[PDB]
């Protein structure tokens, strides 16, 4: 997968950085098997007060993860995924769950390529 | 739904940003009943020159407005969601229309979390 | 088409950039037809040590083009444009193809609009 991370500049400490990537890694691997290749986390950082919520000026605890999938699993194992990233990364980037926005895009296998692949 | 807002850095100023996220925010709710809960705007800026089109680098002016919606909605109402976009995002980012790119995504609401959701 | 670029900052110097963008943009052109419009590349740049795989930070070589494409072409011709794309920003970008991962969204045509479009 490709899990794009969009976060306000300097909130997350580089150790708070490796915190939400490994939950977010973590999270991908603890309910998926073998087939399992390897997980990206892609932080996006831009300056707080980027995010608008209902037309209002956000002041920069915002997280959204913009999961990048391949098609084929089920809708409850995708709820699964989503519910363990918000409770990880609420707990990794010290904010409230309420902050947190996961909306997962599913592709074909085969227009994935992942350190070239297929 | 999430719009990522990808502009040039500066080119908005904040009141200019709060223009542009309410003219997206309005656009969605004028064409949306009382199913709609919540419209993030998510500004991604970057230095001019960021952008190529047909290979040559533009000015600074462009705008690409990535939407992130459930599926189900009709095309004739995604067109009207798309124009008004573009109509409305003109005015607030003081750009000619030419300048700006619109593109829905959907997904099952299913696997969209919002602010805590499902 | 868009392509959303993500890459490191200054790994790409204004020429690399332009050499990068040729690259995507050419790759495009050369497996479509006169349908083909314009192609947009738009680089998205981020501190290098902001890209994680398997929860390990890398040095800021990766680059994650994410395209966005109409529905409807073949796997077989999404393949090519792929493995074009992996060949010719490997060359472009001067980095290794193990650094490259390239992933395809498709979109009804009708809910993509370029540069004021349908």
């Amino acid at each position: 997968p490709v899990y794009m991370v969009y976060v306000s500049q300097d909130r997350l400490t580089p150790s708070a950085k490796h915190a939400v990537a490994k939950a977010i890694t973590d999270a991908h691997r603890g309910l998926t098997g073998t087939q399992h290749f390897l997980a990206q986390v892609n932080f996006q950082e831009q300056p707080a007060g980027n995010v608008f919520l209902g037309g209002v000026q956000q002041g920069g605890d915002t997280i959204f993860v913009h999961g990048l999938h391949r098609e084929g699993r089920s809708a409850d194992l995708k709820g699964q995924l989503a519910q363990r990233i918000v409770d990880d990364v609420s707990v990794a980037a010290e904010i409230d769950r309420k902050h947190i926005w996961v909306y997962f895009g599913e592709m074909p296998a085969q227009q994935m390529v992942e350190y070239g692949r297929f």
